[PDB]
């Protein structure tokens, strides 16, 4: 367990969270309680989900100094987040949970999150369309939130020292920006096309047709018909998957869903 030890990075994360005494913050992981303390000082209340009960002395000591901290002993991927009244999330995440926690939180909804990830994961999250790091994760996050790397975080900021850099990432959910017709279908669509990221969307969809529950022949014919609906679609589906913008992937998937819902 690599604890964040550098108060300067704590400070950067907290500043980016733009906290006031009307905000309620979820923190994933107690660590040494340095981040927890800064959250408690600045927010209305902080929930801390922590799995390691050996860390309780840190919690007990904090609760002597602050009346607005609630510890939840358990697994952040198991805890029902719907039952908690937070509007912001600020955390040094356990890195293994990076992906499922991010989507679980976005699904739940929040005003703003400021979260530490491993650097390579963060780069993928924020990657611009058509670049080497751009992939399914990039589109899955950016279609739902504005994201940016606030700062790189060196190993020396943690103890024990990790093998790689981390990055503080700010996430601001934005439902309106892209407008997804059907979440299940969009997820299926993203999975299908990014299984062949250097192929045209058309070819990726045919190869991965079973991900959308069509056979390859059905899909080929579907796509021929779909392509005939307007010229924009033709040009989109002929382009390489990884070269499409987030806007264009969302629009394309929306139009495709509607087209298929015609049976």
């Amino acid at each position: 367990q690599c604890f964040l030890i550098d108060k300067n990075f704590v400070n950067k994360a907290v500043e980016s969270a733009n906290l006031t005494k009307d905000d309620v913050v979820l923190e994933i992981g107690l660590g040494k309680g340095i981040l927890t303390e800064e959250l408690a000082k600045n927010a209305k209340k902080v929930y801390v989900i922590e799995i390691d009960k050996s860390l309780e002395p840190y919690a007990n000591k904090l609760k002597e100094l602050y009346n607005n901290i609630e510890i939840i002993w358990g697994d952040a991927l198991k805890v029902d987040l719907n039952k908690l009244d937070f509007n912001k999330v600020v955390a040094n995440l356990p890195y293994q949970i990076s992906s499922p926690i991010t989507f679980k939180l976005i699904k739940r909804g929040f005003d703003l999150a400021v979260l530490m990830y491993q650097y390579e994961f963060a780069k993928r999250m924020v990657a611009a369309a058509g670049t080497k790091d751009y992939g399914r994760l990039s589109v899955a996050v950016q279609s739902r939130a504005d994201v940016e790397i606030v700062a790189k975080v060196p190993p020396s900021a943690f103890y024990p020292k990790p093998k790689v850099y981390s990055a503080i990432v700010k996430i601001k959910p934005n439902k309106g920006k892209y407008h997804i017709e059907n979440e299940n279908f969009f997820d299926d669509f993203l999975r299908a096309i990014f299984q062949h990221r250097n192929k045209s969307v058309r070819k990726a969809l045919i190869d991965s047709s079973k991900e959308l529950n069509y056979n390859k022949d059905e899909m080929k014919k579907i796509l021929e018909d779909f392509l005939n609906t307007n010229s924009e679609i033709k040009n989109l589906i002929n382009e390489k998957v990884f070269k499409l913008s987030v806007k264009d992937i969302v629009n394309l998937s929306n139009e495709f869903y509607r087209f298929l819902q015609n049976r």
